[PDB]
């Protein structure tokens, strides 16, 4: 079926319109994100950010590798496998050089066992555990395909706020670290409209949770 | 916790241990394995040994990534992809060699799909996913350990076999494929309450490997 797919000009072109969409929704082109990108933050302003942000990734690696039980598509392992492998494959992990990067702008590993994040925080980092482990496949692949997606987009919004309040490439580094492989694994889930009603509520709920998180940062941090 | 457990003598020694009770363990040191490297086998006999480790091989994969709910550890989950990367990370998958060394000896998708395997060879596959994604970390560790100390002589005792068959080193490709875990599973073996759920993990699989070969013995006859 997926040898099919990838011979859809269809196909092709409903996931470059969902690319469109995704890059293009609030979750991801967020007020607080573009305001952030040309807005100094003071000490506790920025302490509250990369806080939720902490609470926000933790153990993400962890909840996509539990997509794996609810597949026999060797395509979709090679993707999950690949995603985390980029995580924890190699010493210094994304894990290790984000904690090294919160330590460098004054929030320690003492600070984030006492820090007290938003529901919204919990609501996101639970969400997306849901959304992987516990949805359907198609589900599960909506949500990863927005995962991906939105990921790039908004590391390098952040890392437009970081160099905006002055920090050099060095601390940003963390923040300034394959789409055929990707297409060529969805392909085949998105060919029926069922199959694109699930694929397109994994994405909306995956980027729904991102907003309201989004929101609840913005009002936290204020301006 | 890692580093303790790295620096702690006896778990060197106790891993080390461990590593011999697998391979002398009769699951991995069976009778039929070692007949098979001195015994060619006729086309019945072939089909039907290779055809239960299709079934024994099928989606194990998938199985070893459920470990990964199971822990918040990310040297455990290197590990786990590691495993995984090797086998589906690059094309040709391990699976689709194997298919192709099956089709190779005569055996095609064909015939597979309308195979019925021996029960122990159910039982061995969905234990292995049993384990890996339905005990304690610590006891899918131990079943990992044994897993991959384990996998390398077999396939070097049927890689014998096929060799011994009159096969070269091209159709037995698959079979020529064949301190990382240590640093991961150490911390996990420290207490013996720790080593109780780890070596009924290792042999658990084991008694599994064995039963099946057991199976298998009996189906190939002499
Ligand atoms: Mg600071
Ligand atoms: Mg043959
Ligand atoms: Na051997």
């Amino acid at each position: 079926r997926r040898r099919i797919a990838v011979a859809d000009p269809e196909i092709k072109e409903y996931l470059d319109g969902m690319l469109a969409r995704i890059a293009s929704h609030r979750g991801v082109e967020h007020p607080f994100l573009n305001a952030y990108r040309t807005t100094a933050l003071d000490p506790e302003q920025e302490r509250h950010l990369f806080s939720e942000c902490y609470y926000f990734f933790r153990y993400l690696p962890f909840y996509i590798t539990g997509m794996a039980v609810k597949t026999r598509d060797e395509m979709i392992l090679r993707e999950i496998i690949l995603n985390v492998a980029d995580e924890v494959g190699s010493d210094p992990t994304h894990s290790t050089l984000f904690a090294d990067f919160l330590a460098r702008i004054g929030i320690d590993k003492e600070h984030l066992d006492g820090y007290q994040p938003l529901e919204v925080t919990r609501q996101l980092n639970d969400g997306i555990r849901h959304l992987y482990t516990e949805t359907s496949i198609n589900k599960a692949l909506g949500a990863l395909y927005a995962d991906e997606t939105m990921s790039s987009i908004m590391v390098s919004k952040i890392n437009d706020g970081l160099r905006n309040q002055g920090y050099d490439d060095d601390l940003r580094h963390f923040w300034q670290l394959h789409s055929n492989s990707v297409f060529n694994a969805i392909a085949p889930y998105v060919g029926s409209k069922a199959a694109r009603a699930e694929f397109e509520e994994g994405v909306f709920e995956f980027l729904g949770l991102v907003e309201r998180y989004w929101d609840g940062v913005r009002e936290l941090v204020g301006i």
